């Protein structure tokens, strides 16, 4: 097995913006651990010149969302979106970001 490389844990997110900004695909994204809601997480991601931001919800069951699907998991959550749009106003796919070992 191998770790996910989109996971950053605690980040502000203008460093996430920063990051990403320097990505050169759109859908270049990273996990990280909430500025705003604290305990929680945010995802964000590279689309043309800005990097978008999207809060992780939760349920009362435990789940993780970013609209109305519902997923057990974070990791099934980021996969999911690889091949199904984050946003309902563009078709952005989220993509791992190029990092030099
Ligand atoms: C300045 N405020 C923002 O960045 C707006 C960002 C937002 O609304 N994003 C859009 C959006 O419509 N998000 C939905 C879906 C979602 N799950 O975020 C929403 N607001 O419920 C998205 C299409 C770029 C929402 C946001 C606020 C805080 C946040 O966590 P954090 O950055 O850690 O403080 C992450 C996202």
């Amino acid at each position: 097995m191998k770790p996910h490389p989109w996971f950053f844990g605690k980040i502000p997110r203008a460093k996430a913006e920063e990051m990403l900004s320097k990505q050169r695909h759109d859908g270049a994204f990273l996990i990280r651990e909430s500025e705003s809601a604290p305990g929680d997480f945010s995802l964000s991601v590279k689309f043309g010149n800005d990097v978008q931001h999207f809060k992780v919800l939760r349920d009362g069951a435990g789940k993780y969302f970013l609209w109305v699907v519902k997923f057990n998991s974070l990791n099934e959550l980021v996969d999911y979106h690889r091949s199904t749009s984050v946003s309902r106003n563009q078709q952005i796919f989220l993509r791992d970001i190029e990092q030099v070992p």
